[PDB]
This record gives structure tokens, C-alpha cells and sequence, in this order.
């Protein structure tokens, strides 16, 4: 249904703190919306951390 899920268009790994590493084509849910970066959950590993909306595709289902 209509959600707040994104999915990784590119590869990337984790840095900071709270960060999460996705791949070019993996799926992430977003946990909140502030701007230049999101916070979101990957469900291959359970897992949530950043995740740059710039190389990313958000879709609500």
C-alpha cells in the first residue's frame, strides 16, 4: 500500500554511526523524512541506518 519505501539504485556502504550499506538494486523502508539524507531499514538484514535520497528511488508500497 502506500508507504515510505525506497530502494537503492546504487552501490554504497555504511560510515557513520547509524548508517546502512545497500547495494544498486536492494530495498530499503524509510524510517523518517528530513531532506538531504533519511533514515531507513534495509530488510535484507533487519537493519537501519542513512541512506543518501539522492541516488535512491522512493515508492510508497
Amino acid at each position: 500500500s502506500e508507504d515510505i519505501i525506497v530502494v537503492a539504485l546504487y552501490d554504497y556502504e555504511a560510515i557513520h554511526h547509524e548508517d546502512l550499506s545497500f547495494q544498486k538494486g536492494d530495498q530499503m523502508v524509510v524510517l523518517e523524512e528530513s531532506g538531504e539524507w533519511w533514515k531507513a531499514r534495509s530488510l535484507a538484514t533487519r537493519k537501519e541506518g542513512y541512506i543518501p535520497s539522492n541516488y535512491v528511488a522512493r515508492v510508497d508500497s
